[PDB]
């Protein structure tokens, strides 16, 4: 009776928020992770307590190859398994770092380019394939015209996502698949920033000069999925506290 | 007096109606703003107020624009502040639509056509911020604002111009704590080959989808959220010609 | 024959520049000025020392008011009555300042700020087409746009109603033959008012030499747009900003 | 010192064009080719009996492989060997055909985000590691009312904005500018009937026809001039106004 959701990078930070809120709502949850397995295994746990049997974890490497068509056909394939069906896609999983112009590059681009754009693709494609309020929720970039000096190679990925929210909410339309984005400004930093640069960021927010939760990026989320987004798709809600509106 | 209040312009018909009511069921008191539709607006108020009295007030206000407007745009945040002691949520949902071929006076045409989609917006925004916890505005825009219609050039530069102000205003007001977004139909409410264009189920929004990212964008779960443009136009705006 | 041109507030800066420019590529002009009176005639003299009868000047306020199509239609007649004919507009006439949402009226402001920049280019378009080769329009739009200035709002609003219009007429009037295109500067020639100081910080925001583009550099993008290497080329709006729109707070 | 241009696919269509008018201009040019030897050829023989020894070709797949870093170096290095410099790259290939979402998916991959936007990365990379400079990218007017069933090619030119805007940004400081010109309809498909063609011209404000090649090729040429010394991270769309007619 309850349905059922896909949340790719879902062991820690954002990922981790949205099935989190995705469960509360009534989901049951594919925690998908990649290296995170305590941090994966630990929410599913924590889930299963409040709801048995509501919570699975499932590992695959988003990185592009020859062989991610089946790792993603494997992520699907998962909620299929535990659930008997897969009602929302959510493409959160995400490398992020600097590829300056002037690892291997080929390395880079499966990276940056597979995990936040062709994975995204392969997963669309499988979760449509394999099948009611039936959506998909890329998680994109607020700042994706804006960009990060040196990250040519993840931007290039974020535009792609957007290319791909659109061309997929118009092909699966006639199928009623929805298909959204949710596009972070600076919601939680990386782990790996100094707490100068923390505030740098923080500090160019024009609401309230913070980064947003990782609750607020799932709340527009979870929107998204609701009854309430029923009209809505090919659209990527900003989540940025105005700061894609800010001149340099 | 803990309950919050919203205005919403053009509240009589259609998509203003549908956002006044959705607002009313989530709890707030209203203002139903109207120009000519003064039996729909009392009609609305009237079922509002049998749900829970005094809660629904109607203002009557000429949106075109002139030297009179800011004035009725004062009075319509005032007339929030004397009903109900604040007004949390403004709603610029009011809108003259009608073709300006480039080939009523045209003075006439850009006074309601960019007055009543910008102007007045943009007159509201300031009384209502002037006037100043989930405080925020929402202006309702056009996903097709980039794809116009043929010969609307007026109506276009005025929904133009209203993301201008959601953008401008958001910036501007965002240390004040106001969020400003914007709410983007498609075709919903006609004024059948339009029906056939949408992706998504050929068929218009209804009035109470367009209300439902309305009462998205004003609850809680967007207060992170301003400048903000939402499209709720079943893919339409994603189909090339 | 030669072409001609209007270019409205022509007298000084990028107007006068882009003035300049069609000149030599061969228009005959039309010099509207609002205010600058020396500046406009002493430009027209100019240019007709380099050919004769070939620049004439055309006074109007272009803020929004019940005459201000009159006004419109007059700029245009302007033309016609000098040159026989009128090939190119462009709307270059702007007044830029701030309208804080929290002096003159508020519907002086926004006569002027929504007039200039958005209504009196909309009306300059109706006459421009109604009186009608490599026929079109370019408006002078804004590549900050969707980053404005805090407390600019009927400035910007001005600013998005005439991307709205650049996108209507090129619509509507691309089956006569009209195109209708923008060119957006990011910073250009600093306000005059501007202390130095000021300046340097907005010239240090451009990725591409930290200086603002010239006057020329702005007339440049016009005049291919009127050209006939931009034949195809309608509804365009091209930033000349040295990547500044580009660059994150 | 005439300045020398890299044009990719430029044996054909929009790309020949291209290096048509950059030779034109006064360019010498790498004529890079994929299948189209013969074409390819025959362009650099017509243009060096205009100029001797202004214009060599350069064969690569632009394809997505282990290899693909090193094709996009040898095609860069090909223009300095040939000419000494190079001072304007055209990133004009690009594969196109739809990949429905209901050859293997991983090779459409390959070719189509490859040549669309890998490859111009790539090239980009090579062409500012080894310095009027700049860029022009092939984009697509219609990149935000894609055709259907078209999602990877369309990512591929989504990528492509955003390397044109990244790109821009961050060679801006080396005095090199990168920018897009952005077709709507223009060469139709050679196999295509002309009735499927003119329901594409019918759609077109500006004069219900495509845009030939040499259009195209004008606001590239444009771009690289002296007359847009300040313009970078800029897409022209040369449309015709098609990318505003809604459906
Ligand atoms: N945080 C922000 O400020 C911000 C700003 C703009 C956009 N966003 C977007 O919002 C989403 C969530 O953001 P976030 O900061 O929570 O992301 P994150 O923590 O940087 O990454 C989320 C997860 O992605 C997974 N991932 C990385 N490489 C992968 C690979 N090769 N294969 C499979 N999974 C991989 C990781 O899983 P394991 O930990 O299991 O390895 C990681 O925990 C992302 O798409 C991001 O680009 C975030
Ligand atoms: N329905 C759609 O397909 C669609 C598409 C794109 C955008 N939108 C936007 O959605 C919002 C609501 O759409 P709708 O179809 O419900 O609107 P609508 O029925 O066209 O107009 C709504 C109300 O605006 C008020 N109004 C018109 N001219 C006025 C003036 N001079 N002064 C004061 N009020 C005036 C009227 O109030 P009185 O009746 O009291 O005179 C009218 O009932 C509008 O902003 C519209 O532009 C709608
Ligand atoms: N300068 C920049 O950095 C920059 C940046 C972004 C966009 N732009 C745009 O590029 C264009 C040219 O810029 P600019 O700096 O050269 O412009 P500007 O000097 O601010 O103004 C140009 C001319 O506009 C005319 N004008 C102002 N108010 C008027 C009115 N009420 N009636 C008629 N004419 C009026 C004036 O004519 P008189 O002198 O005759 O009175 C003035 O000389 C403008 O449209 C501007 O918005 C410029
Ligand atoms: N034609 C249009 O209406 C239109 C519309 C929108 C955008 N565009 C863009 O404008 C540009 C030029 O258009 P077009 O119609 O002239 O292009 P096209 O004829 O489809 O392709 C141009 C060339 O790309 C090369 N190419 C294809 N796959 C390749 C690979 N794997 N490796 C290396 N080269 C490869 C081919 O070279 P060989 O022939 O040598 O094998 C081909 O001649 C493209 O970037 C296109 O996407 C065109
Ligand atoms: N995977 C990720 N995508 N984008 C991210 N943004 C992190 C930020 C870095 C600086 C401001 S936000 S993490
Ligand atoms: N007041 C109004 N603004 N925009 C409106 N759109 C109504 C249309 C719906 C479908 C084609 S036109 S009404
Ligand atoms: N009319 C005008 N519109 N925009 C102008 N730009 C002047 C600038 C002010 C700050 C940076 S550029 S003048
Ligand atoms: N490589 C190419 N990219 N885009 C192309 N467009 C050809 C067509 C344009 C419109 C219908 S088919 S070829």
């Amino acid at each position: 009776e309850a349905p059922a959701a896909v949340v790719t990078g879902a062991a820690k930070r954002i990922g981790r928020a949205i099935a989190v809120k995705l469960h509360q709502t009534g989901y049951r949850v594919v925690i998908h992770y990649h290296n995170s397995a305590e941090a994966a295994v630990s929410l599913a746990d924590e889930l299963n307590k409040e709801r048995s049997n509501t919570a699975v974890v499932c590992q695959a490497d988003l990185t592009n190859s020859n062989v991610l068509p089946a790792s993603c056909e494997e992520i699907i394939n998962s909620c299929f398994r535990a659930f008997g069906r897969c009602d929302v896609l959510v493409n959160n999983a995400s490398a992020f770092y600097p590829t300056p112009l002037v690892k291997t590059v080929e390395t880079q681009v499966a990276e940056l380019i597979g995990t936040n754009a062709i994975a995204p693709f392969l997963l669309t494609m499988s979760f449509a394939q394999r099948q009611s309020n039936l959506s998909i929720v890329n998680l994109c970039d607020a700042m994706v015209d804006q960009p990060c000096m040196a990250f040519s190679l993840y931007n290039m990925g974020k535009h792609a996502l957007v290319g791909l929210t659109q061309s997929a909410a118009l092909e699966l339309a006639p199928y009623g698949i929805r298909v959204n984005g949710v596009a972070p400004g600076v919601s939680l930093l990386p782990v790996a920033m100094g707490e100068e640069e923390k505030d740098k960021w923080r500090r160019k927010v024009p609401l309230g000069r913070r980064e947003a939760s990782a609750e607020q990026i799932a709340d527009a989320v979870i929107f998204l999925v609701s009854g309430s987004a029923q009209y809505i798709t090919g659209s990527i809600i900003k989540v940025d506290g105005g700061l894609s509106l800010v001149h340099a």
